[PDB]
């Protein structure tokens, strides 16, 4: 017998994202040897981004190719799955916590209980923002009108005084374009140019050269499959998608990269400057960031197993100091 | 049809890259549904290390898992397919040049001259260094007698004053005991504990924390196939093959960096110093290492090929000036 699987992706249809995707069903053909297909959808062709949870958990969809932390309003757990502001910033330090340190059990336990297979992690990028007028320091984000992908991300912009908006990325253009929003973060500079971002803003924030992502530095994306239509595949090809799934991680992370070197200077050529926010700077979102951390940490099971990982790794490489964690505790 | 292949690894039996090798055999006859077995054999169990290569020309292993810059003195693009002293450094950049930046046909082309199929870059940990004297500035690498792995490696602690040995890991031990040798290196923490170097040398060598390792940030491993053994694989399970060396990439990558984290604190107990030469120590190190890579590189038309595209990239990243490329050419 052969499985078929419809699964819808984050990446908008027209971006070097959705392109990789539509590679990745042709490599599970290839490697199932034709038993399990993957019927790719561009976002909103079956249902609005947002709502693939919902979707994938009564059976519209199959699976979902969703940026993990999406969930964060309903999993707490969903906002430590993917990067926060100012933590472990390198795609090896995720690798090396799902993968060695116990992260990807976190994960699929805690989505089992929403009756969702969690395969794995899916490499990515860091993110940067988009601005219609300079944000030349940390003050300059008072009173800015910026879309984030909620959470904790949305958070901690809050807290730096910015009113947050929650979007998905294809609808940033219009709002940037009609002044709804001020500025907007999304992914990395290929497919946000692919988008048009750079004729509806002029300037780029990025953090200085030691830190340049400070929000989402490993934006990761996962492939998540209704738990039903799991359980009923057998597990020879479980075991291949899984190792589809982590090969496509990093062929997807490999080919965002490539994107990203030919589209800076594209945005050279429309005009668009890149501003730098200083060191002290990070110090300022660094402070709000802490303390966003273990209230998150601090709403259920899932996110106080995952942070408290997270943590004592953060702690073990020398990315935390135990004078900025005074007065916090887990 | 089963196929059964006899694969040697450069890690030594009771180390932790070698248990992590057998679970990849287990991985491996899973994903093939047992079509494809691999026998696996520890440093020196059918051929010396730096024999393999001949070994599995000839046939008489079916591949082998080096440490790629073993080959630098036949092949000069090995030394290109792991990282040199002062270059890219991080894992990711490694996988981006080999996955989208076109390193892997490059490696790919350059093998199958020899009669070798190269699978796929697995990818590991940066390497420290143990002395039985400390080592704390980059004057004092001036007449040391240190074990390295070739290559471009040795070269750049020779520019540097050091005299360089070329000996395989499970050498490193008795040199050291013995006096041999005055200092090693070979690779991170953990598997350099396993091997015993804690008890004869006290001091560890790492560059400072802006830049830990200045020698090998990224030793890559790999799978290598005979090509006649790999041409008569049925083209399923060559892709098969391919996608689980990928996926083992990683899962090695993070054992290894779960073992490191646990290191620490046990040369800590054993008594061993660890030395952070400076940021000054770094450029001294770079003025030397800037004018090799281009040496290197201009011994074939692979070194060429693959320096120039790895050039271009670090160019792109921002990981040398054009004012230090002054004077030198391919
Ligand atoms: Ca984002
Ligand atoms: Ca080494």
């Amino acid at each position: 017998r052969r499985y078929r699987w419809r699964i819808q992706t984050a990446w908008d249809a027209g971006t070097v994202g959705y392109s990789l995707f539509q590679k990745f069903t042709e490599r599970v053909k290839e490697l199932t040897d034709g038993q399990l297909e993957v019927q790719p959808f561009p976002a909103g062709a079956v249902v609005g981004t947002f709502d693939m949870f919902d979707a994938v958990k009564t059976g519209v969809l199959d699976g979902m190719n969703p940026f993990t932390l999406y969930w964060a309003g309903r999993m707490p757990v969903t906002a430590f799955l993917s990067s926060y502001a100012l933590g472990l910033d390198r795609p090896d330090q995720w690798e090396t916590w799902f993968y060695s340190l116990g992260g990807l059990d976190i994960a699929r336990r805690a989505f089992a209980e929403q009756g969702l297979f969690y395969v794995g992690p899916v490499q990515h990028d860091l993110n940067i923002i988009h601005s219609k007028k300079p944000i030349r320091r940390f003050e300059d984000f008072k009173g800015v009108k910026l879309r984030v992908p909620g959470g904790m991300i949305a958070e901690v912009f809050a807290a730096a005084g910015a009113s947050t908006v929650l979007l998905p990325g294809g609808e940033v253009y219009p709002a940037l374009e009609r002044g709804v929003i001020d500025a907007a973060d999304f992914v990395g500079p290929a497919v946000n140019y692919n988008l048009g971002f750079h004729q509806v803003a002029k300037y780029i924030i990025m953090g200085p050269p030691e830190t340049p992502a400070i929000h989402q530095p490993v934006d990761l994306m996962d492939f998540t499959i209704n738990l039903n239509r799991w359980r009923s595949l057998p597990k020879p090809l479980q075991e291949r998608f899984i190792a589809a799934v982590h090969e496509y991680s990093w062929i997807h992370y490999a080919g965002i990269q490539k994107a990203n070197l030919e589209a800076w200077p594209k945005y050279r050529q429309a005009g668009v400057e890149v501003i730098r926010l200083s060191n002290e700077d990070v110090r300022k979102f660094r402070r709000l960031a802490i303390p966003i951390w273990f209230k998150w940490a601090k709403m259920d099971k899932y996110s106080r197993e995952a942070f408290a990982s997270q943590l004592e790794y953060m702690k073990g490489i020398g990315y935390v100091t135990d004078e900025e964690l005074k007065g916090l505790s887990l």
